[PDB]
């Protein structure tokens, strides 16, 4: 239907939680 | 159907990740 724009939003999501642990890891 | 949850939890999670960063960030 139209959760395709959360899954979306998950992957969008999903890279952010990765590029804070990298940006703040260095 | 009943994924109105599924998005609340994707909401509460965008708002956390932001959170965590801002803090951490500080």
């Amino acid at each position: 239907s139209d959760f395709d724009a959360l899954g979306g939003r998950v992957t969008t999501v999903e890279t952010r939680v990765e590029t804070v642990n990298n940006s703040l890891t260095g």
